[PDB]
């Protein structure tokens, strides 16, 4: 699996290139994989891979959630790995021939697929929550290795960790601004995933150093 | 939405000069392209105001919106930057999901486009079942302007029944993936088109074909 730096993965979604450069460049030092969303990509192009892996010693994650139909899920898949992405996340809830279709990318290139099971936000109770098992063992049967699930629902976390058993990778978003808690995710969670509350901070560095030091046992 | 001939081009080639050399062959038949991803990703942003310097057609940004409220919220403004004219986006992550995607359409006078359910195989698995109930959300939310699939009638059928005859419904699906036009336009107020069109040896004469099979409708 991946060997994420000190288990953190910051989730860039500033949609200033400058900005979003000094930030990653601020918490390099304890941080070496970094996942860039449409935020990011949608305001400053795709090359902004290309500037990361540049100038930072950082793994890309393309947070694309991929949800299309396999035709176009293939396309975005491709295009996504030939602007340098190590991985790419993909959503389940669209069924198996449109996972199937970027596992089956992602294999052809040398490249990783992360299944989204269920979300950390409200709205993800409305239809997400009551597919997220099934969207899990999908995985299973797909071969899917890694995964996303949310800091926000230790209960879910934990199923899902088990669905997917001990070997696969895991990591999860909503800590912190969605009031997940590092420790108690990381009991299920290979890494969890930090936006605001490194990346609005008026120390990027200092929030980071402080996330390690809370999680330091871990 | 008044889309010239009920017929919206999904223009999903992943080279600019292609895409602007198909899309131009198509023009008399088109004012509505429906740029996705794999342009975008390919091309970059500025394709979008590109089309629009080209063939002032209008242009939904086909982007499947599938985050948490906050990124929704960002992908909104960055896709309405460009100069997108209409967003879709998907029900399935639920109703905040949705909402954060209409108040950013609503400050920049945008459209937001609903996504019930697909026209692939896989939508059956976990999309289908819960369709009729993303729809009404989409009514409850107050959402007018919907997409579903051609490639089963009787869905797109019942999508319309909920959503009523005011709301505005665009439907993907048709040829490449088995929908017909005609069958599709009993529901839907105009079909989308990718593969039939933009793959074919002569995409003008493949418009004109399309459009001569539903000149009555
Ligand atoms: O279930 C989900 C999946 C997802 O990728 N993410 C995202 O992970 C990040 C969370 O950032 P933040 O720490 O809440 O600022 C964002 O990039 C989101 O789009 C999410 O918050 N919940
Ligand atoms: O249910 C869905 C929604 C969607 O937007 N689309 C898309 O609409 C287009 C269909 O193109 P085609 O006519 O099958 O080549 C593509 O851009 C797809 O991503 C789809 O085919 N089914």
């Amino acid at each position: 699996v991946m060997d994420v730096m000190n288990r953190l993965i910051l989730a860039m979604d500033l949609m200033n290139r400058d900005d979003a450069l000094r930030v990653t460049g601020e918490v390099r030092e304890y941080i070496d994989t970094v996942k860039i969303g449409y935020p990011l990509v949608l305001s400053e192009g795709m090359d902004i891979i290309a500037e990361f892996r540049k100038r930072f010693g950082c793994r890309i994650i393309a947070d694309f959630k991929v949800a299309d139909i396999p035709e176009t899920n293939e396309k975005i898949c491709r295009a996504t790995f030939k602007a340098g992405a190590d991985a790419i996340i993909v959503h389940g809830f669209p069924g198996a021939d449109s996972v199937r279709a970027c596992l089956n990318v992602a294999e052809e290139m040398g490249r990783e697929v992360f299944l989204l099971t269920e979300m950390s936000h409200p709205g993800a109770e409305m239809f997400i929550q009551g597919a997220a098992d099934e969207i899990a063992r999908m995985g299973v049967d797909l071969g899917v290795k890694n995964y996303v699930g949310p800091s926000t629902r230790p209960e879910r976390l934990s199923r899902l960790r088990e669905i997917i058993g001990q070997d696969s990778f895991l990591i999860s978003p909503g800590v912190g601004a969605q009031g997940g808690d590092p420790g108690e995710t990381l009991r299920f969670a290979d890494a969890i995933i930090f936006g605001r509350s490194i990346y609005l901070a008026d120390n990027p560095a200092a929030a980071a150093a402080g996330i390690i030091e809370s999680i330091k046992d871990l």
